[PDB]
């Protein structure tokens, strides 16, 4: 049997996935630490490493086949779903086997996305600083047609501070935090002006190495969900720009609390997708 897991309701992905938009050929690249490729719930269909030592398409860290799994794991009788189960998956390998990396690396795989046409980036990966080349990278890609997700960070609040890492910190990539599956702000999401929607990332179950299911708590949760998001949109309106994509994901979320918290809320796919 297939769990569904709460996210995938949460945002309502089972009522556009119903209508019988999954998100096919739309381009999706994972930056991330790999993807098992051969997990039984997966397709990968292309990918570039840009890690010494390490193939696009195995992963040993475990993390960027659990954010794969909630952009498309298969829709079947097994496992898991995803938030776009029929998307063109990419394993963009930016991260080694301890999940960090270099921002040439980074800034590499955003390159490669750009480069080879993806139509959505999703980075779960954040820095205190980021980087002039990384800057560069992801506003090339957002002005190429690219939507551009990632993880806000997930050092929490601290009085006013501003806690929003790179490169969600960068006004062409959509800052992602987290919500719980009571639709409350998980305790570690960061926060900041540069918020800017929430998704499910407490409690995320998803596809993990090898040929398995576990659940993950992050913000790196909560991004691929807004990632899917996008491809949905995509597959039900084909021509819109990344710029209209991602306006629909902001301006129609469910409303939380302070923006300074939330953003402008908990995405909701149906209604961005209308
Ligand atoms: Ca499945
Ligand atoms: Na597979
Ligand atoms: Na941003
Ligand atoms: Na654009």
């Amino acid at each position: 049997a297939q769990t569904v897991p709460y996210g995938i309701p949460l945002i309502k992905a089972d009522k556009v996935q119903a209508q019988g938009f999954k998100g096919a050929n739309v381009k999706v690249a994972v930056l991330d630490t790999g993807i098992q490729a051969s997990h039984p719930d997966l397709n990968v269909v292309g990918g570039a490493s840009f890690v010494a030592g390490e193939a696009y398409n195995t992963d040993g860290n475990g993390h960027g086949t659990h954010v794969a799994g909630t952009v498309a794991a298969l829709d079947n009788t097994t496992g898991v779903l995803g938030v776009a189960p029929s998307v063109s998956l990419y394993a963009v390998k930016v991260l080694n086997s301890s999940g960090s990396g270099s921002y040439s690396g980074i800034v590499s795989g955003i390159e490669w996305a750009t480069t080879n046409g993806m139509d959505v980036i999703n980075m779960s990966l954040g820095g205190a600083s980021g980087s002039t080349a990384m800057k560069q990278a992801v506003d090339n890609a957002y002005a190429r047609g690219v939507v551009v997700v990632a993880a806000a960070g997930n050092s929490g609040n601290s009085g006013s501070t501003n806690t929003i890492g790179y490169p969600a910190k960068y006004d062409s990539v959509i800052a992602v935090g987290a919500v719980d599956s009571n639709s409350n702000r998980a305790s570690f999401s960061s926060v900041g002006a540069e918020l800017e929607v929430m998704a499910p990332g407490a409690g995320v179950y998803s596809t993990y190495p090898t040929n398995t299911y576990a659940t993950l708590n992050g913000t790196s949760m909560a991004s691929p969900h807004v990632a899917g998001a996008a491809a949905l949109i995509l597959s039900k309106h084909p021509n819109l720009s990344a710029s209209q994509v991602r306006n629909r994901l902001s301006s129609t979320a469910t409303y939380l609390g302070s923006s300074f918290y939330y953003g402008k809320g908990l995405i909701n796919v149906e209604a961005a997708a209308q």
